[PDB]
């Protein structure tokens, strides 16, 4: 059966994952051993098995963002020298941990909007990407809000976000072009949709006539 | 061996898990069961098997802090109607998701403290808890910051906070009775050794002598 290992797991190592037998064990003294890519492979000794026991066992913290799946296959030879087995696939999964927060596309995106326009025009998009696990966990479902607005003239609501789309829309009357030429917006993004790990950039909106 | 399921899991239910199989299924026609606390037992449901494939299944996220282990037993009984294996116990280990916000013991924590006292004097301490895996994970693992001082005066960094403890002293001398009486702390706790989520409370401190 396929195995799954969190990532990030702290405590002490080795931690045990699973012991491999063989059927052959009580005719012969049996020795185990494994290969692959996190075995004797790069990455090396991420995955070790005690040559008697058949424990298979894991020896430092996984991170699912550089490998999230292992491939290794298991070998049992016994003292005579001749594989008792033929060499039996490992699957080792690595499951998610919230420990990426979100990160827009851009430090400082560039919008603009005429003065003139209706209160629900949409001006510019921001967007955020989040290197978690967006197919099975939600550590990587994001939120737009916006945290400040300078200047706050003649209020500090000027614009509002659109929590899932990341669309800038002007959210009331009252843009002024002669007396408040641009707007430096601190934008967030979150995960968790929107209760999560959180990001902040800028959105600088250029008002036009 | 575990069978391990992470919770909070999104995406299309149900999700396969294991492939239960019983050598004797090539005499007799095998039909698979499962029963236990989580099978056909109050939570009923949360895991079932396809009766002929013996593929056990989960058909909902899960919540580690409601139930972390569930303890199944699987069976197999031929087109006879008669049980071929005894029944084999299946453990169900539930893995953490930092899905809990680190939460204050109190909402108003209440301290006093001399206006004399030398600075780097303890005055008192705020605790906060989190519910998720502290074992395992550093999805508890929760540090202590001041975020606003009320009022800045003398100067906003009267007091500090061990990030570890949550024991607030006096960090600088100045700590007059009679024109300042009572400071408002807000203090924070966050978990993943500070990186992760976060919530507030209160702590005032009353200026003695
Ligand atoms: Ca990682
Ligand atoms: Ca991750
Ligand atoms: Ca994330
Ligand atoms: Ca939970
Ligand atoms: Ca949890
Ligand atoms: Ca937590």
């Amino acid at each position: 059966p396929p195995i799954s290992c969190p990532e990030n797991e702290k405590g002490e190592f080795p931690k045990n994952l699973v012991q491999i037998k063989s059927n052959r064990d009580k005719e012969t003294k049996v020795f185990y051993s494994i290969t692959g890519q996190g075995a004797d492979k790069p990455p090396v000794g991420v995955f070790i098995i005690e040559r008697e026991t058949g424990w298979l066992k894991v020896t430092q913290p996984l991170d699912r963002e550089a490998i999230a799946k292992y491939i290794l296959y298991s070998h049992a030879v016994s003292s005579n020298g001749e594989a008792v087995e033929d060499p039996m696939e490992i699957v080792i999964t690595v499951t998610d941990q919230n420990d990426n927060r979100p990160e827009f596309t851009q430090e400082v995106f560039e919008g603009s909007v005429a003065e003139g326009a209706v209160p629900g025009t949409s001006v510019m998009k921001v967007s955020a990407t989040d290197a978690d696990d967006d197919v099975n966990t939600y550590n990587a479902a994001i939120a737009y809000t916006i945290v400040s607005q300078d200047p706050e003239l003649p209020h500090k609501n000027m614009f509002t976000v659109n929590r899932d789309t990341g669309v800038i829309s002007v959210l009331t009357s009252g843009l002024d072009r002669e007396s408040y030429p641009t707007y430096t917006l601190v934008v967030q993004a979150a995960d968790l949709q929107g209760e999560g790990l959180s990001t902040t950039a800028k959105a600088v909106i250029t008002v036009k006539d």
